Parts: C-alpha cells; structure tokens; sequence
C-alpha cells in the first residue's frame, strides 16, 4: 500500500468519470495511478480540461480523442482522416475539430506557456494539428494566435485550473505537483 | 442456433435501442436476425444514421418516420401530408424536413454513392422525396447537390460510417458484409 | 363502472403527465374523465398542444398557465400583470408571452377555425389576450395574423392534430368525438 | 422546538436543493433556519433569483457564487480574479459574468429598489462590482442602466418574486416579513 | 385562497405519495384538501397506518384496500369475494388478510380506543370484519383481541402517530386537531 | 389498422415489461398482437401469473422458463435437465422447481379446470412435468392435489384473475373473450 | 483553509449518505469537520456501525435516533418512551430495540473496550439502557453479556472498523486517530 | 486489434458490471482481455459464480473478496483475521463464510471436478479453507463433502454455468475454451 494524500485529494476533486478514465488511461501505458500520483492528478486535469473545451462549441463541433482506449482513439482518428481527407498524425491528438477542420493538442502545463508549446510543437511533425497550451496561472497559448473557442469558454477553463491549484496549495500538495514537471 | 459472429458485433457496436429498434424492424418483414445477420447489421446502422442526422437540424425541424412500426410510420406521414398538401409518397420516406418542406429518403451503401442514388431514385416515383446517401468511405451524394444540413452535422455521420467499417474489419466480418448489397 | 373505448384510448394516446393533468383539472370542475369521456379527450389534447406550444418559443419565452389548479394559475397571472402592467384577463388564459407581452388563449377545435375563434373572441372581453386556433384538420387562425411561433413549430402541433384524429378513427371513436362540440 | 409557520411555507415553496443550500448557509454563520424564519425564507429566496439570474444567459456565460461553502467561494473568486485581472472584491458576490468581465451583487427587498441599491453600493467598495435589485412588487435597478440579461429573462424573475409574496400574503405570512427587512 | 398552516404541515408531515392519495381520495368524495385540513391530515394518517401495517406481515399477506378510487376497491373486494368464498362486506374495508382470511378495518383515533372501535363495530354489520383501533396516545384495540401482527409492527404504528401528535403540537396545531373528532 | 378496443384494454391493464414480453412471444409465433387481441389479452394474463407464482416460493427457488424467446428457453431447460438429471421435456414448460425437483406447466382458462388439465395432461407426454390450473373465477387444479405454493400466493393469483375479468366484463370484452377458448 | 489529509480520506472512506449525516452533527453542536477531523473521522465510524448495527435485526426491530437532528431524535424517544411506557433516558441514546424493549447506546473506541464501557455506562443514569462497545482491534462488550445480534451482523461491524484502522494506517493517519480518545 | 469472436460473446453473456470487474482484474495482473479471451471468458465465469455463491446464503452470511482490487482484498482477508483469530491464507481466498468461519476458495473447471480439487488442495497451504469445486458439465465437490449452500442455491449455479457452456457451442467457442485449461 501506498496510502498517498495526493490519491485522496484527486479522488475527491474531480468527478468520479474523470477519475476512472484517468484510472485506466494510466493502465493502459504501465502506470500505477497509487503510485506516480502527480501523473494522476495530472491526467485528470487534462481530461477535464479537454472535456470542458469540448463542450465550449457548437453542438456536434468536436470529436473527443482523448478519454478512449488507445485503440479506438486511433480508429476514430482514422475515420476523421479517411472521411475530412487530413492526413493521419504521428501522435495522438486530444479533439478533432469539424468546424477548422483540423485536430487539436491540449496541453496544461505548471510552467510558461511559451516552453510548453515549442516542446509540443517540435515533437509533433504534422504542422496541421492545432496546439492549444493552458497554463495553472491563466496562461494560454494557441497555434497562429487562432484560440478556436470565444473567451468566456476559455475562461471556464483558466479558473477551473487556478481552483485545482489553490486546492493542491491549501493541502501542501501544490509545491511537489509544480516541482514534478 | 445459429450463434453468429456479426450478431454479437452488432450488439456490441450499437445501443440497445438502435438494436431493439432494427430488431422488431426485422420481425415485421418477416427477417430473423439471427438468420440474416447482415441485414441485421444494415438496418442497424441506417438506423443510427437516419437518428444522427435527425439530430442535425434546429429543434422541431425534422419528423422521425424510421423506427416507428409500418401502421405508424403512414400514420405520421399521412398527417404530414394532410397538413402540408405534399402529396403523399408512393413508399415509406425516412424523415420530414418542416424547414424545406420535403421527405427526406436516406441510403448508406456499401457501393458507389452514385449507383446507389441511381436505384432509389428510380424505384421512387415522388420526385418530391430528397434523396441523401452516405457510403461506408465517406462519400454522400444529395438531390439537387442539397444536403440540408451543415457540414459539421454530416462529417460526423461519414466518421461513423468508417468507424463501423473498420470495426467490421478487425474481426473479419467487414468482407462478408460488404460483398452481400 | 362505465368501461369506455375512448378512456382506454385517452390512456394509451396520451403520456400519463398529461392525462394525470387533465383528469385533475376535470374534477376540480366536478367532470369525471370516465363518463365525460370526449372532455377527457378533449382537454389532454389542448393540453399537450399548449405544452408542444410552449415548447417553440426560445427558452424562458412562455409562461404557463394551463396545467395548473384554478388558485394557482390565476396566482401566476396576478404576478404577471402585477410586474409587466398588463391588464388583467377576465378568464383564465393559457400562456403569457414574454416576447411579445401578451396572454394567449390557444384553443384546439373539430370544426372550422373560423367560427371557434369567432366564439373565443366574444367570450373573452380582454381584446388584448392573444388568440390562437387549431384545427384537427391543419387550420390555424390567430389574433391580427400574428402567428406568434415560427412555421416548423407549428407544423408539428398541426401533425400531432392529425394524428390524433386517425387514431381515434381507426378505433372507430373519431366520429362520436367531432359530434360532441 | 419552534414550530414555525413560516419555516413549514418555506419548504412547501422552494424546491428541497434551494432549501438546503439555504440551510446550510445560515448554519456557516450561526443562524438557525427553525428560528431566524423571516431570514430562511429571504435566503431561499434569494438564492432561486441568483439560480434563475444564472440561466438567463448564454451557456458559460456565468459563474455562480452563491451557493457555496465560504471557504469555496472565495476560492472561486480568486481563480476568476487570478486568470481575469479584476480587482479582488472585498465582500463576496453573488456571480461573476464573463460576457461582461464583472462581478454581479444581486439584492431582493422588500423596500423601494432604490434604497436598497444604495446600501449596497454605499457597503461594497469595490465600484467594479455590478449591482443589480430586485422587489418584490416587480421592479428593478441595476448598475449603469445596465440590466446585464434580456428583458425576458428578468421577467421571469419578477413574476416569480410576486408569486411569493402572494403565497406568503394568502397565509398571514407577508406583513410579517415585510416589516423585518 | 385558504392559505393553511394545518395544509403545509401536512405536505411537510407525510411524504408526496400519501399526501397525494389522500388529496384524491378526498377529492373523489367532494372534499377538498384546502378547507377541509383536519380532514387532510386525518386521511394521510390514515393511509400511512394502512401502509405501516400492510409492511408488518409476510411477503403476499395482504390485500391493501385502501389508497385506491372507489370503483377499484370494491373490485378487488369482489375479486377476493368471489375467490374466496367470505361474504361481500357493506362498507368498503381497509385490507385483506390472506393467512387469517379476513377483512381488516383500520381506525385511527383522538379519543379512547374503546368507543371508536364501538362506533365502527356498528356502523359496520359484517360482523367477519376484523376491527383494529390505533390511537394517537399509543393504546390499540382489535377485535376478539387478535391483533393480526406482531408486536413490533405495532408499536412502529402507535410511535409513528405520536410523532405526528408532538409534531402537531409543536405548531400549536394539536388542539384545534384533537378537537375535531 | 385494426384499432380494436380488446387491444388498448390490454396495454391499459398489464404492465408493460409483460405486454412488450406478450408481444414478442406472439411474433416469434407469426400472430399479430393488433388482429389476435383475444390471444393478445390469454399471453398477457399467462405471462403475469407465472411471473406472480414465481414470486411465490422461497429465493432462488425457480427457474422461469416462460418470457424467453423460443431458442433460450429451450437452453435454459437443457442445463437443467443436464446439471439435475431430469428427462428432457418434449413441449416447453412454464417453470423449474428446484425445491421438488419438476418443471411446472401453469395454465389459466376460461372453462373449468378439470377440462383443461385432461388437455394439457395428454398434450404432455412428461408425466413428470407438474401442472397447475388456474380458472377465472378462482378454481385450481394441480397435479397429485401437490399445489407447490402456499395458500396466500395462490390467492394473489385468483383474485388477480377475477380482477382481469371484472376489468374485461365492465368493458363488454368478456363475453367475446370467453366464447373464443 | 485548513486542507487535512484526514478530511479528504473521511470523503474517500465513506459513503456520502453518512458523511454528510455526520458533517451536519457536527455543526449543530457547533464543530467544524475541516478542523476536528479526528471528530469527523470518529462521528462517520459512529454512524456506520449505528447502520450496520439496525441493519442486523429483523425488519421493524429497531428504531434509529442516531442520525437525526437534535429536536428529531428526542421526539421519536418521547414517542417510543410514551407508547412502550419505559423511562425516559437523560442522554440521547442511538436505537430502540422493538424485540427486546430498550434503547441501546452504541460506542467505539479505540481503548480497550471494558474502559469505555466504564465510562459510558457511568455517564448514563438510565441502567436500563443497554450499552454495545466495538473497538478497533474487534473485541466487543455489551450489558449483561446480551450482545442483541447473531454473530454475523456483529463479525462485519467488527471487520469493517479493522478495514477502516488499516486505511488509515496506510496513509499515516492511524497513530494521530488512535491517540486522540 | 484482435477483434475477437469470443471477446464480443463475453460482453453479450455477461452483466456489464462483471465484465468490467473482470477487465480490471486482468490488467492488474497484466493480462489483456482483447488478447487472452480465454482467459476473458473464465474470469468473468468465475466472477459470476462467486457473486450467484454470495447471493446464497442468508443475509450477511458472507464476505466477498473476489472482485476487488488486490490490495483492498487482502486488507479485508487482514480484517477478517484479526477479528475472528482464524489464520492468514496464503493465497487470496474468494469468500469468507461468517457462519460456518472459514474462507471459501472456488473453482470452475472445463475438466473432471476430482482434477482440479487436487490441484487446489494442494496450491493452498492453508488446509483450513474450504474449496468448492463447479465444473461445467454440472458436477460439483467441496471440502469434508460439505456444499456450505443449500441444494437449490447450488443448482442455480450449476444451471448457469452449463448455459454459457451452450451459448459458447452454438458459436463455435466451446472447443477453443475447453481445450485451454
Ligand atoms: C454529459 C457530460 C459532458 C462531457 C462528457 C461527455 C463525453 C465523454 C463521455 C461519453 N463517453 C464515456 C466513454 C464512452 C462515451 O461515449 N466522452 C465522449 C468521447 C469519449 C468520452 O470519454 N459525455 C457525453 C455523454 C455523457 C458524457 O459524459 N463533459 C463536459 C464537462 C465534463 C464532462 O464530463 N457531462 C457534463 C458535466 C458532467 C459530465 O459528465
Ligand atoms: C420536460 C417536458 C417539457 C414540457 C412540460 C414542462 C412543463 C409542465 C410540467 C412541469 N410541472 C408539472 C406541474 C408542476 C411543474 O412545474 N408544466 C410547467 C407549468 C405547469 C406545468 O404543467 N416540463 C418542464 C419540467 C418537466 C415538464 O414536464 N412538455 C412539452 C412537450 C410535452 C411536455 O410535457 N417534457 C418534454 C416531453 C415530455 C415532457 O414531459
Ligand atoms: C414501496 C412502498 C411500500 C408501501 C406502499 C406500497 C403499496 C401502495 C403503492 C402501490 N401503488 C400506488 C397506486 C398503484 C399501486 O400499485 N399501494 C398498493 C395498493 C394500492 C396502493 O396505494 N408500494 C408497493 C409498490 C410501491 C409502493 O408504494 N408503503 C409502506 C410504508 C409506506 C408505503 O408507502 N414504500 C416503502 C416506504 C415508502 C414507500 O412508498
Ligand atoms: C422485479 C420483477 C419481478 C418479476 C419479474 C422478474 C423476472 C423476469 C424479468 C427479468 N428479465 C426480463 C428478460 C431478461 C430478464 O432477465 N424474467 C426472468 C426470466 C425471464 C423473464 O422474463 N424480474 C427480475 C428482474 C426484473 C424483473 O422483471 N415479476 C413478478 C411480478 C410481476 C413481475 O414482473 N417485478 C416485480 C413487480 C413488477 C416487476 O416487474
Ligand atoms: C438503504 C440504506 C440502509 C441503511 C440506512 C437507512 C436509514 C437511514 C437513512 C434514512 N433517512 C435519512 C434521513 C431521513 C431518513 O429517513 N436513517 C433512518 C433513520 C434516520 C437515518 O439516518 N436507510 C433506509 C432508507 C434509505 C436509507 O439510507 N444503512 C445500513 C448500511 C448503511 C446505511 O446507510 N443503505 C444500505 C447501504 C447503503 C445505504 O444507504
Ligand atoms: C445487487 C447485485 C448483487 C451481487 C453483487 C453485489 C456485490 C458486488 C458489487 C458491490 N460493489 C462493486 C465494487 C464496490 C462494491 O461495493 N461486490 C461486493 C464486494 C465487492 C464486489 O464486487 N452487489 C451489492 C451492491 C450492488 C452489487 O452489485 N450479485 C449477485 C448476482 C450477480 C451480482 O452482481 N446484483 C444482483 C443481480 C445483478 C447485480 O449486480
Ligand atoms: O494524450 C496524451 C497526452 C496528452 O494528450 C498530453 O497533452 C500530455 C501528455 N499525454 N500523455 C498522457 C498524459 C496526459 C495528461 C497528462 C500527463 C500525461 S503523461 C504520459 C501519459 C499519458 C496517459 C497515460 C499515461 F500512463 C501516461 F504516462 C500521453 C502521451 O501518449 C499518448 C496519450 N497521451
Ligand atoms: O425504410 C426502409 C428502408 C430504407 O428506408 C432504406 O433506405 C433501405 C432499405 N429499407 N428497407 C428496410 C432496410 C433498412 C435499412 C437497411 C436495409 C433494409 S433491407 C429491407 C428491410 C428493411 C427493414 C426491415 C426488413 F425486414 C427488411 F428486409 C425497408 C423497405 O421497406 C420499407 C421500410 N424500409
Ligand atoms: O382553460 C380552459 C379551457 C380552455 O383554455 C380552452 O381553450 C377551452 C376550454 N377550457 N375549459 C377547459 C377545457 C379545456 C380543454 C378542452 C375542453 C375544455 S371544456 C371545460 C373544462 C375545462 C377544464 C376542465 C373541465 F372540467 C371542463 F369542463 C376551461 C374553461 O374554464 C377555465 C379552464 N378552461
Ligand atoms: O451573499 C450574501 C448575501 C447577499 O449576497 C445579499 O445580497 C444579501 C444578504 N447576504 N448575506 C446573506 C443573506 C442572503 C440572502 C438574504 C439575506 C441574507 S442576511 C445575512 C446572511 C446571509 C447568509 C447566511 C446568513 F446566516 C446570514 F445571516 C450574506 C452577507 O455575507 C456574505 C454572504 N451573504
Ligand atoms: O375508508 C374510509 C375510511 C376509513 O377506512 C376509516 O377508517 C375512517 C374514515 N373513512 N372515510 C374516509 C376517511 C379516512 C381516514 C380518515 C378520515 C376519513 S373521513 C371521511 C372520508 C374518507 C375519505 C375521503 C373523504 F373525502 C372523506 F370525507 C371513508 C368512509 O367511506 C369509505 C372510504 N373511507
Ligand atoms: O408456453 C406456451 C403456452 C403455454 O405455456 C400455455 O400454458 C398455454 C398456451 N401456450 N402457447 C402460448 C400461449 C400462452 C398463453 C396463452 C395462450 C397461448 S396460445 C399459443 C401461443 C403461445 C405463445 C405465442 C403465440 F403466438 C401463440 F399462438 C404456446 C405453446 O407453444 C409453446 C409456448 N407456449
Ligand atoms: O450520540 C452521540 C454520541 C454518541 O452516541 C456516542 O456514542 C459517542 C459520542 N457522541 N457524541 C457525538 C459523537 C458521536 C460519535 C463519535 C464522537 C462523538 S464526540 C461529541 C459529538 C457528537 C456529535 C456531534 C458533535 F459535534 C460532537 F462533538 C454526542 C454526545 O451528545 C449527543 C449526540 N452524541
Ligand atoms: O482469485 C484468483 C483466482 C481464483 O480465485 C481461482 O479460483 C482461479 C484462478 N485465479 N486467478 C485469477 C483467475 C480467476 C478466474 C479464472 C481464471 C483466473 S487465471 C489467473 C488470473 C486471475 C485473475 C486475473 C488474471 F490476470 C489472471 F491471470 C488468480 C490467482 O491469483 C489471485 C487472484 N486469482
Ligand atoms: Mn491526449
Ligand atoms: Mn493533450
Ligand atoms: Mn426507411
Ligand atoms: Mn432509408
Ligand atoms: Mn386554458
Ligand atoms: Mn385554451
Ligand atoms: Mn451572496
Ligand atoms: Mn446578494
Ligand atoms: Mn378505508
Ligand atoms: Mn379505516
Ligand atoms: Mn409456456
Ligand atoms: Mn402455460
Ligand atoms: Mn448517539
Ligand atoms: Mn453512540
Ligand atoms: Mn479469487
Ligand atoms: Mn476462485
């Protein structure tokens, strides 16, 4: 047993539905969500995020990537491709978006936005795949200064963050999630 | 017992209510999915279709004549004609357009888009009855080259279509299927 | 026991809501939905015509009044025209308009539109109350032409008239029911 | 035990989820709802306005701060003054609109809307922090002339509020709690 | 409008199932719940006694009478009637006891057992309906001094009715209750 | 379209998990619920009252073969004729008693019951197969006089059925219903 | 903000009915759950094995006081007491126990159970309140050696306190628990 | 992909709730359910069995280890043995039977019943669990010949188990699972 404070605070800071697609996301790769607990808060985060940014479009807007089994993202990528034309990206990507027509990278990083977005952004090849960065101080950061969503989405999203922070700060867990990056 | 690969897949591809749909769809007509398993897995699919494209329009925009037994579906049709003064069509259509005033007749072919519009067409006589036909490759093909929805509304329809195809494939039923239209 | 066709008929057309509605609203005016069983009809499909009614406008648009005890409806109308300055109806009404700030009176007929609105009018001295009439054949007639919704909405109340009227004819119950009003 | 008239209205005329973000409320700063009953049914009340102020906009628009812990809504407010820039406000507020990038203080009274706006504008410092007034005879007063949502939605509003205060009058309960603010 | 305290306590007492079967049952006989509010609360005791006791036997002991419309009680007493042989009752009864073949007649009074179960044992003339007498003081009084459950059921009943009695009390609506009989 | 009153009786006095199951079990067969409404009303009524014996034994005590379709019904009975040793039955049974170790064939007729047990006892040629007659006007018959159930839940089913019929008779359903076994 | 280790594992331990039970006792005896969270932790422990202990009997054995608000729990006493005729205990206790006519006071504790028996039972006037301990190590002590339940139902409250014991212990939270008594 | 005829037969056999429990059991011991679909299929058996063996005895009667994670069971097997003194099993056990106070190891074997008793008798040190072999052909074996359930609870699983044998033949399935034990 691993008994961590951090495993506690993520399972009552986010909905149970994140949790457990969190859970098995982790499972999938070899990870131990009892374990690299700042790897678990931190899929949580994002995935809460990406399901936040989803919902800030139209209906039917988004296709969600991310939150599926490796298998069936990739065959939902392939459709996308095999129907819009796009080509099919080297890397996973989190949301495809029908209205720009092009797939996006969410990234949520404990540091500048602009350091984040260049390690995305060199490691993905396809220059097609829109990369939008979130910071945990209000940052954000989008391919072409194109933010795809209006702002009162956006800013859904930049208070959701700080209050994950504030809730780490409060309980003395933030200082070894910020310094695990 | 026929204990059918394509059964189980289809119940695992498709929601209960789609299958329970297509499934009483069937008895009808005298079809047993058990038996005609590729039927099976054809209604089940134009079925979701005829539902998502549904759910494209504004609301209150479309009338739903899939998925209602044969008695019913001329019920709906007859008060939709009686109301309209759209004449009454010759086979039972799939929807009705309140915006543009017209049954919609909606086809998803393992084949050539074109060749498929080319049968409904000429098995229909209301040349009043918009055609729409969607392939398993992502293509669609609309009477007038309009196609009612937006964009976004019908590339999420293709994604699905390939999706179930490739989900055919990895199990080795998609060669079957495809080679029984 | 009285055992009518046409309770049976109301019981299984009718979602139980608004069947439970329209058999209250019948004894709080001391009717018994299982003798006065054309009322029973009747009053079910007003009622779902002024929710179907209410349902078209953009949200928050309607206020209604039917469906509601006789104390609290005209409660609901003292709050409206107590806090938008209209006056008050001298009979009860079954929406208010926040869009165009006026009561409507819906009515639902078997005979021509013309000659119930003509009685409607009459009744009511409130001129300002907006009236709308259906018709089980697809007519409609509203106050100064205004038809308040937008055409698909309409439409649909038109086709659930209709539907009315074949299920009740079907069952051989539509004729004892037109020669009732 | 008190036994309370008032106390037994309040939970006949709010809906259990407003009754008991109320409840709570008054227990985090020592008020007892079976006591203070003028103050639960001022609580519960205004709580259904800031709920109903909430829905009025455009989906994300708004970020409710009533009904929450003390601790959390001013975590709240801290991410949206941390990701926003504005100023941090020294007394909570009621919501925060995103459309508009201002805090919103709601007041329902039982006085003259113009009285109450000036004891609220006079106690918060904060001149960023839109006020907008309630009554319970129907008007309204709102920062800058500017009502913030569409006339339809602060109808609603209105008619709710004098709904109230007739259920309260029709049991003896509203000069009592008239006389009180 | 009445505006009752006796009213909202009753909606606050009892929970919406049996409020709303009382309402009904009072309605069908041409009282209503708003003036007649001892009345109100005599009916909803009443009904919560039957259920209370109808839960204290095996699985399949009683037939539960009572909380239904007039027409369908006396049809599963005709149906019990003529399966079982027992004499049709004159007034209808409360339950049914399919171990001690019996119908029971459940009272629920403010004075001593003893002269209400006088008063019922000659309104009624079938002499094989069983008799059951609760109090609000927790006294019971039962024909032949059979007293059908056990002793556990019984005492949840005779505490439930003096947790309605305090409650009353404490509301400074006992006296004008009790004083009703 | 049929639109038979027998029909609409039936969706008005079963459940619907029992009708859906009638239903179905019908079109298995090739009978159409909307024209066979007499058979429509017999599968309804079997159905409920296996459903209603099988309630009646203790936990775990039976295996309810009726309400399957025809292929797992037969499987269900093949386990348990392989795991208990039991002769397979050549006519599908109602129920397995694990308690007595016999399948169970329930009947419920319009005659007396002592004509139709002769039937279904030469119909079978499974002597070992138990059978158990209910009538409508509350007679049973079962085999070696062993009725498996207690007293009370053979009651519930006969008063149930003398319910079916009063309900069929105020209707002026019975006469037909009667004259058509 | 306080941010304890121990309140996020209180969440995570038990289930929210009875944490929230136990969160809203806590305030009316004016603590806080996020600063006395030795106090949360012990009053959730307290109210499950309350649950767990009703939960053992036979249906309608026992009265539950514990998990109610103040003023509640001493009417449903007063009722008991006034309708079983036993005296009324000075202190609250946390059943009643139908079957063997007592109240039951129910305490666990972290010491040796013989010691808190003591004090208990001298805090306690009424001698006729019969007094169960559970520790955490799963001894248990009950008046006059009368343990009320069958072994089972006292063996799972024993092994759920030791589950709770060894959560806490994983996480470093036992050795503050066990040392705060 | 795999795409697995037996993978989807496992999600149309069983519960959604015994699949997933099962799923998460194997990648916990890094076991793919798309791949070792054998394997698959047996846990989920075996799940089933154990939860249908639970459901078996009275209320209360048994603890369930299976289907948990590995670290929770073994910290119920801990709780349990430090609250009945009995001795720690080296292996995790699948119950544990509060009445008769002993583990209960179950198995389920495509071989003879003897064969796979053996080898459990022998894996297990702990001579004081109790094994409880079900093999699929309806043959079952237990230790000291004592079935701990009663004949029909046992008969129920039995059935069960020779169902799936069935649905897996009539698909072809049966001899690719047999011959894998
Ligand atoms: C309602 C949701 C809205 C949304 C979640 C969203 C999409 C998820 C779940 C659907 N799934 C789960 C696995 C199978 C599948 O189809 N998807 C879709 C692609 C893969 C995935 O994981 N949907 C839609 C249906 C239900 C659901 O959850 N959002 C947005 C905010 C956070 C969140 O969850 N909401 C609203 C708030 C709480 C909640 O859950
Ligand atoms: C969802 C509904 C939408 C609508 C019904 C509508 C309003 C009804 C019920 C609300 N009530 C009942 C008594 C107390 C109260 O507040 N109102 C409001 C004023 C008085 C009244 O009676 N609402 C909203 C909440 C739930 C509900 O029913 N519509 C429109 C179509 C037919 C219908 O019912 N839908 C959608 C389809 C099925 C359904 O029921
Ligand atoms: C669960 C119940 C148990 C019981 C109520 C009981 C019987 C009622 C309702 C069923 N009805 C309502 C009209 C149509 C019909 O069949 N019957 C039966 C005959 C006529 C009648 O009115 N049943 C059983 C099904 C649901 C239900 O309510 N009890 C006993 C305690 C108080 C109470 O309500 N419980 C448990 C507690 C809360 C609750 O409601
Ligand atoms: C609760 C039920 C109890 C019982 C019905 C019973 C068994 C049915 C449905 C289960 N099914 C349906 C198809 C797949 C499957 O497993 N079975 C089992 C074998 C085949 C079949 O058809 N069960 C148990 C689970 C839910 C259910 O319905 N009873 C007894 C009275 C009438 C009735 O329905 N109750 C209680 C009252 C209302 C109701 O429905
Ligand atoms: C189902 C329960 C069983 C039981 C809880 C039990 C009694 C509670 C809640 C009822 N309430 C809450 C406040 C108003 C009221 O009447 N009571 C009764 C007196 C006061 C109180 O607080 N009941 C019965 C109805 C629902 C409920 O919770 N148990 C026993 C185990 C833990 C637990 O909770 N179960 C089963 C497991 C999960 C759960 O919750
Ligand atoms: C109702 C069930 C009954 C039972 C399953 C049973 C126990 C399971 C689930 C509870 N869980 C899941 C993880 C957390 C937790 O506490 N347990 C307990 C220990 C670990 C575990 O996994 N319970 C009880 C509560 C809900 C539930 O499922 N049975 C017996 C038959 C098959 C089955 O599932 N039933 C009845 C039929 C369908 C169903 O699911
Ligand atoms: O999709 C992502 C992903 C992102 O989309 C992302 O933006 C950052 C990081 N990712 N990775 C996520 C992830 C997601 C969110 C926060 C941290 C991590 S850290 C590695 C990891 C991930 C998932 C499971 C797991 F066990 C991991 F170790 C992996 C990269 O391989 C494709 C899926 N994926
Ligand atoms: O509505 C359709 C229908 C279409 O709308 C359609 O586009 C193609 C084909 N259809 N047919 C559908 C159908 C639907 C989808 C895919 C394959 C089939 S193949 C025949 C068949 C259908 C339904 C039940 C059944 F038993 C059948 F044999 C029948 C044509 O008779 C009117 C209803 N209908
Ligand atoms: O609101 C209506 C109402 C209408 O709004 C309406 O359009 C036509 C007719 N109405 N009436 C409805 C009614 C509604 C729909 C169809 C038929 C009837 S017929 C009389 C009656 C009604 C309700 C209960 C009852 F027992 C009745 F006898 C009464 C007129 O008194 C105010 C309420 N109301
Ligand atoms: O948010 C409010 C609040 C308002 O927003 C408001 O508009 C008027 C009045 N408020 N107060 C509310 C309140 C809200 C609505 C109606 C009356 C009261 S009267 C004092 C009181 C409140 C909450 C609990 C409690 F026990 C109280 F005594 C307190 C002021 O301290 C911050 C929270 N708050
Ligand atoms: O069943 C009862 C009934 C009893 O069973 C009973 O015990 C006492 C009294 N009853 N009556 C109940 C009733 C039930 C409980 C408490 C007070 C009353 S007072 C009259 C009344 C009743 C129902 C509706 C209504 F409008 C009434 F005026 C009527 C007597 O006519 C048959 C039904 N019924
Ligand atoms: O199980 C039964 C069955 C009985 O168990 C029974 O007792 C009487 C009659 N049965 N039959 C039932 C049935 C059941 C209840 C009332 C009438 C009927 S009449 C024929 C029929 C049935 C089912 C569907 C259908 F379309 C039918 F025409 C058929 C006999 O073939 C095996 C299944 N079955
Ligand atoms: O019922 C109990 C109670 C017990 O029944 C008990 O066994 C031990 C202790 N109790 N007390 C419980 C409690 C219950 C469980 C564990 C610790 C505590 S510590 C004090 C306290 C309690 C409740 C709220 C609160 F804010 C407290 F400070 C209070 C004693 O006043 C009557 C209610 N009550
Ligand atoms: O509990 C069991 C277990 C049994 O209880 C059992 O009876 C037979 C076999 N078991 N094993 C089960 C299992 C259970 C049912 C059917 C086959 C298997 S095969 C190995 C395996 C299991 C679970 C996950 C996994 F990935 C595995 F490879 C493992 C042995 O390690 C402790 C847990 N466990
Ligand atoms: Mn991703
Ligand atoms: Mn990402
Ligand atoms: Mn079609
Ligand atoms: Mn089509
Ligand atoms: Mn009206
Ligand atoms: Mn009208
Ligand atoms: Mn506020
Ligand atoms: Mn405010
Ligand atoms: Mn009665
Ligand atoms: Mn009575
Ligand atoms: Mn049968
Ligand atoms: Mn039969
Ligand atoms: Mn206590
Ligand atoms: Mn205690
Ligand atoms: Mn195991
Ligand atoms: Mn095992």
């Amino acid at each position: 047993p691993r008994g961590s404070h951090m495993e506690d605070f993520v399972r009552q800071c986010f909905n149970p539905m994140i949790v457990e697609l969190a859970e098995k996301a982790m499972k999938e790769y070899g990870e131990d969500p009892k374990i690299e607990t700042n790897k678990f808060a931190a899929t949580c985060t994002h995935l809460e995020v990406c399901f936040m940014y989803s919902d800030g479009g139209s209906k039917h807007r988004f296709e969600i990537i991310e939150g599926r089994d490796r298998i069936m993202a990739w065959t939902v990528v392939n459709s996308i491709c095999n129907t819009t034309g796009v080509e099919k990206p080297k890397f996973l990507p989190d949301l495809y978006d029908y209205k720009e027509n092009r797939f996006i990278e969410i990234g949520v990083t404990r540091r500048e936005v602009h350091i984040y977005y260049l390690e995305k952004a060199n490691k993905i090849k396809s220059e097609k795949t829109h990369i939008h960065i979130f910071s945990f101080t209000g940052e954000e950061m989008a391919t072409k200064a194109d933010y795809t969503l209006d702002e009162e989405s956006r800013a859904r999203i930049k208070t959701r963050l700080f209050t994950i922070r504030q809730e780490m700060a409060s309980r003395s867990l933030w200082d070894s999630f910020r310094q695990s990056e």
